[PDB]
């Protein structure tokens, strides 16, 4: 009696693997969930070397291969969450990330947790809307 | 000038009530916003015994039951969020995590905080779409 | 081939505006992601004396203004994040949260984080759908 | 990719049976699609007698029938043509009509045919919309 | 459950007043379903003079009112049926209709009917969609 | 602020050309309507001979290949509108449909008219839905 709305798992080797029984992204409608990424090289399945703005670049590259493997780019990007294992970073992965958006200025959340996983210094999570949009 | 869309709260007396002026879920449209669940017994209002394993288990069933008041199962879930008190245990959750999810898959982030609600080791969010999905 | 979805930056003086290269909020379709909030003055860009009560006033009504200029007010909200920096104190700020909610119950999930932006003792995430709703 | 929509034949005995390869009515998303009824028993699928005015109160009863089946009732129909033998039945059929139509009257077309099946002397269409619908 | 749907009647006292119990058009979700229009004057009620051409005029000129009170244009039309009370009409009136629907043409039908209410040499019945629409 | 939806014009040189200011099919959000079809040859503008029934086939043919370029097929359509220049011609035109309609039947209104475009003996139009469609 309902309608039967598309559900896809995007998949991509450019961007490292979830970490246990997820995907690294569900596009349902027209509303993409993107799994929380580290600053993983996909080569490697390890933490890039060099700290937390190394980890940030690798982390916004990760996503930024997902959205493309949707149909996407940073524009469609309308929600983020940025976890830091120290907020006194947080500035300077707003730097890094400030490189990435393509000017799209989504909806954010930040804050420092206890751990991440694989001892990483920062993972980013993102809500994207396939296009087209206004 | 816009249709109405179709909001409900969702309440089921196999889960516990939310702690706050919180309800179990939100079903709006056809997007289902399940409240974080701690491994709780819903006779007892309180944790389980038995450590993080067990709780995980009790966390699982409490978002299968929200999601069958909703006309859904774990093939609906389209995004998780996995809160744990030890980053260590993230293996062992994601163990049982597979034992409840139906083969689903869907977008995760997962991460240790400081620390949840009546002391719990582990709390899940979910997001859910009600079918039919393709 | 696909419809033009609406997608709308939602930007109020009446609240603080965002750490970083983030929007207060994110129309896109009926869903607003409002991006935490935490307990600013927007006229002193610092958090407001006196502590975590206080400091969830001023989130709410940050909030609060944010839903405003998106057309919305309390009752619109599907889902909310809790963050704190103190566990204990999540029975205050849910007594505060009562005082602002329209008697609307929004799914949720709460918990404590290691730190919050500007030292604060809570932020409050927030989605909601624009109306009219059921 | 896109969404599959949902499309459903509505079928009712208590509206005639088939007199050609039509559907009753399709329901596809949201919008019922009703066949061209005329004033035909749904017990014998012969005409009433009486006339017009007759032939008007049976089709207007056999779209009800059919819109029940689809969860509906006459406020749900937003479009009806009015396909009339003769256009001097104009003001007869209206006045039969707006006894069914009571509310948010449907936007129409109403016009004389050269002729009808069965030597019908009117055969109304409609377009409907499955509720719930905000007035 | 489902989502409430907008319908809403459309009127505007710049196309004339009902002569049935029709609505000038309905809107329901984004669908418009106009009546159809004669060639009439909306003050008077009566058909303008000079025939097919000027009646064509007309009831393009009542569809285009209707059309504005529903925040749209005729680029908004997707659908048309002319109805002629003589088929000879059809490319006289073709002309009239091409300099109305200048773009977008929607798709149409086009027949000569038995007769139309009030004597008229044609009626125009149309469906649009509300806006934006992205060609 | 509104979402934006898609307005196509549909178009195939496998369909005739056009006779008035009439695009072949309009799709709009997921609806195309489907411009009345008579039974012309496509690459000559011509009525094919032999009568209703040869005509029928045509238009049908030329249907089928409009909802072609649209991604579409007979399993589309919803709602069809057969007009006639003899009501007579009723059950072989129908005989001739259901060879295309071969299940979900499209709701459909069917009436003889006074005359159509080029001395047609039928002209067919159609309502489709853009799949995917679940039954």
């Amino acid at each position: 009696h309902m309608s039967s709305l598309v559900r896809r798992i995007i998949s991509t080797a450019k961007a490292p693997a979830a970490i246990g029984p997820y995907s690294q992204a569900v596009l349902v409608d027209r509303t993409i969930y993107i799994s929380g990424q580290l600053g993983m090289d996909p080569a490697s399945g390890q933490l890039v070397p060099g700290g937390v703005v190394e980890e940030a670049k690798q982390a916004l590259t990760n996503i930024g291969e997902i959205l493309k493997a949707a149909g996407c780019d940073f524009t469609n990007v309308v929600k983020a969450t940025v976890l830091l294992a120290d907020i006194n970073d947080f500035s300077a992965v707003n730097d890094v990330y400030k490189q990435y958006f393509q000017s799209s200025f989504p909806a954010a959340a930040a804050y420092q947790v206890a751990a991440l996983p694989k001892g990483g210094r920062v993972e980013i999570e993102a809500i994207a809307v396939q296009g087209p949009l206004t």
